[PDB]
């Protein structure tokens, strides 16, 4: 499944792609912890439910940092 594994001091950027029933789209950016950034994106989507209907989301990571530590 789509599991978010929280890290302390995490800072991520979320690019939300809003796709409407008629094929038109809208994009917006959100920043902060994953929890904070996604909740703002979902709150935003909820403000559009009135005129655009129910929505579903797919979370797709695009960039990562790998911290590789050598013991010596
Ligand atoms: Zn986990
Ligand atoms: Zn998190
Ligand atoms: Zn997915």
């Amino acid at each position: 499944m789509h599991h978010h594994h929280h890290h302390g001091m995490e800072e991520v950027t979320i690019k939300a792609n809003l796709i409407f029933a008629n094929g038109s789209t809208q994009t917006a950016e959100f920043k902060g912890t994953f929890e904070k950034a996604t909740s703002e994106a979902y709150a935003y989507a909820d403000t559009l439910k009135k005129d655009n209907g129910e929505w579903t989301v797919d979370v797709v990571p695009k960039a990562y940092t790998l911290n590789i530590k050598f013991a010596g």
